[PDB]
């Protein structure tokens, strides 16, 4: 039982809102639909935020894992 | 269900997409094919800047390591 | 003496400081990690030069962004 | 089910292409061959800067990791 | 002659200097390392421009940030 | 019939080449050998800047990941 | 009969060399060993920051992925 590895723990967020910070300072929010071991992700109803402003609505999007800094839980 | 990201990408073949690259370039076009490295081939592609078409390229091969995200966007 | 990734096991459930490429810093409790150095922290906070820029809660950090990991001190 | 990207690139062999590299740099030439890393060999290659030719290089081997995209040239 | 990573073993338990990409630098006692060059330092301190910016205690440094590793000096006395 | 890039490079052994690196450094010398990572050994190597020889290095080993492209020097 | 690059590098063992790094740092010293990643150990190492000595290091282990080129010194 003693603690899931990080990529297994990530599965606990499937179908939940998440916050993704990317290299280069970009930030996105959306519902996590799937991921793989490279940390590539597919999000639904995604938006890109900038200085607290939604600067773009990305709909369903695939984010390439090597651009990611961190993934955290979003409002909800 | 829910396919892994690279399998789910198959559902976008023949759909219009928006590709954002590292370093800010953006491309819009119809996804024709892809592979495991995320290398992509788009038809009727154009490069954009600030919501502006700066170049019309037709069919282009995009190297996968340059990709930040692939979006299906909004109507 | 344990190899680096095995010694890190010593910090599970302990407060840590994660310094990233770009000067961003995270402080939180280490819950798990994997061989790529991907990490899960609980009660995490993000910092931009001593200033707590955000309270994340549980967060997954991609290992390729890490510069170092050191011992921190727990919150209240 | 169409060709994977690197298999489709084979249809441009002996044709004019535009190679965009990271850093606004760009090459034009006839595609002679390539490999799985996307390293390429171009004939009658010319390097460009802001639409203007900077150097005529002749045959050139370009390392794949420098590539942003490949498109066809109107040559 | 030993290969680089094998010769590094001779520096275990000795003070070293770790120069990183971007110029920071760490000084401390080398406790262990692995084949990716990740390493563990005891009594570590971070420096920038030669001035110590913080004392970290025991630290795990990810290897791909390393430029070089050399030996450190002991206190002037 | 169509030599892959790294096999074709072998045809430049012992001839003058020009190597452009990331960050715009440029070297010229006689290609002596190379490997699959594109690491190279050059004889009579010279570093160039702006267009002028800024350094004479003799025999040099260049690490492949720094390379942008390799082309033929002058006879 | 030419040796592959990493094999040709063996010829410089126990000889003075110049190591130029990504960014721009430069080191001079005697090459003692290396591995397939191009990590190197130099003896009597000295760093040069634009034409001249800025730091004497003694023995140093340079990580291979930082290297741009290696040439014969002196
Ligand atoms: O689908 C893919 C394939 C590779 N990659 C990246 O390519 C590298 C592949 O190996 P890695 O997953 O162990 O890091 C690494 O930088 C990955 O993030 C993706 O991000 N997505
Ligand atoms: O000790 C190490 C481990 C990896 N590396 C680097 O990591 C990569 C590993 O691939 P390589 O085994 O082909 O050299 C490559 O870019 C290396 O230069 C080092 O330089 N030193
Ligand atoms: O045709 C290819 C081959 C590889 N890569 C990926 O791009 C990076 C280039 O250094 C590698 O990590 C590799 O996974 C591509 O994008 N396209
Ligand atoms: O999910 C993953 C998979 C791999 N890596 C590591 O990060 C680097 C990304 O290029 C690789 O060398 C790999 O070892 C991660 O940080 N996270
Ligand atoms: O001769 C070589 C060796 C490696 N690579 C890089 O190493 C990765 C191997 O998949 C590719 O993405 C590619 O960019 C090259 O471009 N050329
Ligand atoms: O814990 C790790 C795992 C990977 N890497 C780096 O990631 C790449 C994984 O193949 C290597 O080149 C290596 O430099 C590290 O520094 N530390
Ligand atoms: O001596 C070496 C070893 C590796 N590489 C490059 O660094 C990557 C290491 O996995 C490979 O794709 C390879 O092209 C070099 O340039 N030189």
């Amino acid at each position: 039982v003693n603690v899931q590895r990080p990529l297994d723990a990530l599965g606990n967020s499937l179908n939940s809102p998440v916050i993704i910070k990317l290299k280069g300072d970009r930030e996105f929010r959306g519902v996590l639909k799937s991921f793989d071991l490279h940390m590539n992700l597919v999000l639904n109803d995604a938006e890109e935020l900038e200085d607290g402003e939604v600067t773009r609505r990305l709909g369903t999007v695939l984010i390439r894992g090597d651009n990611i800094v961190y993934i955290s839980r979003g409002k909800l």
